[PDB]
């Protein structure tokens, strides 16, 4: 099953993107499984934000972030088969956009 948390990642950080933040892992799904992203901030508003490694479930982000345009995207991950389809998920997974030293309170 899609094993998730809350990913922290602070605004403002810039390049050089993408990167990943965190990893999207299932306990049991098949090996051949591979990971669909999506929500705000991936397929829907902002798009192409956070991108998942569909094979290692690496949530990783493609650019800067802000917390007044989002304070919490909102993603929803799945787990795919080589088939395409989707075995488990939708899920959730939220990306909270944090300060560092208070970029933005």
């Amino acid at each position: 099953s899609i094993v998730v948390s809350p990913i922290l990642i602070p605004e403002n950080q810039r390049q050089p993107f993408p990167r990943d933040v965190g990893k999207v892992v299932d306990s049991d799904r098949p090996e051949r499984s591979k990971f669909r992203l999506t929500g705000k901030g991936v397929d829907q508003e902002p798009k192409g934000i956070f991108r998942i490694n569909e094979n290692t479930g690496s949530v990783s982000v493609t650019r800067t972030l802000d917390r007044e345009v989002i304070a919490v995207y909102q993603l929803f991950v799945e787990t795919t088969d080589v088939n395409g389809k989707t075995l488990e998920g939708p899920v959730p997974l939220e990306v909270i956009v944090i300060d560092q030293n208070d970029n933005r309170p």
